[PDB]
């Protein structure tokens, strides 16, 4: 699978047939039609610098790993009475500055969106066992708009020249996550899946209402990476998004 026409997010259907399931991810987020829920408490992210791990091209994207050995860096609050263990966070872009994010509000686009994951480790003992479990995954999206360049990207986008070309790995060690959160932690949250295959509909989403800023220049910069492996032709990666999924039926909470 991969984003190009020949086997994208049209064709990923074929092999993940979950695809075209009920609940799945990204959805368009209508405020209107939001239902504040009084249950919901406010969100919690504790995250240990030393917890990072290292930096990985996967083709398609990058990943930026943690240690989920224990409950150094956990998630608490919202719609959650576990806590889930933060393991990786990544971005999502497109081709331009406009249209890059996976999330709508309202039908409005945005430049890129970053997803901080989690699984739950109070339920499950692994990634790969939690994967597959409804209440397995818990995922903040915080949607990215062009603008000023942000400071906290850069640590980030720094380690980029060490991963080039897919498949390439490097140390990426002493950071905490939690810098590149907006200041208020108000969210949405709905039954959701993963936004590329598997497309495991294993995601409680917790959406940020509040977005964070970032350059065109570092926009560039994310699609300045290469799918192809070293030594072959240099082929960008453009774009990783998913269009909006049909909502079926399904409820997107607020907190505010
Ligand atoms: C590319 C780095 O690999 C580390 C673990 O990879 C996974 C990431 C995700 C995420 F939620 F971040 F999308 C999901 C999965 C899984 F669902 F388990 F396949 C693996
Ligand atoms: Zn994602």
């Amino acid at each position: 699978w991969g984003y190009d026409d020949k086997n994208g997010p049209e064709q990923w259907s074929k092999l993940y047939p979950i695809a075209n399931g009920n609940n799945q991810s990204p959805v368009d987020i209508k405020t209107s039609e939001t239902k504040h829920d009084t249950s919901l408490k406010p969100i919690s992210v504790s995250y240990n610098p030393a917890t990072a791990k290292e930096i990985i091209n996967v083709g398609h994207s990058f990943h930026v790993n943690f240690e989920d050995n224990d409950n150094r860096s956990v998630l608490k609050g919202g719609p959650f009475s576990d806590s889930y263990r933060l393991f990786q966070f990544h971005f999502h872009w497109g081709s331009t500055n406009e249209h890059g994010s996976e999330h709508t509000v309202d039908g409005v686009k945005y430049s890129a969106e970053l997803h901080v994951a989690h699984w739950n480790s109070a339920k499950y003992s692994s990634l790969a066992e939690a994967a597959s479990k409804a209440d397995g995954l818990a995922v903040i999206g915080v949607l990215m708009k062009v603008g000023e360049a942000n400071p906290k990207l850069q640590k980030v986008l720094d380690a980029l020249q060490a991963i080039k070309t897919k498949g390439k790995r490097a140390p990426f060690t002493n950071f905490d996550p939690s810098t590149l959160l907006p200041s208020s932690l108000d969210f949405w949250t709905y039954p959701g899946s993963l936004t590329h295959p598997p497309l495991y509909e294993s995601v409680t989403w917790i959406i940020c209402k509040e977005s964070i800023s970032v350059s065109s220049e570092q926009l560039a910069q994310f699609r300045s990476l290469l799918s192809n492996v070293e030594g072959d032709n240099a082929v960008p990666m453009q774009h990783n998004n998913r269009p909006t999924q049909p909502l079926k039926g399904r409820t997107v909470r607020a907190s505010f």
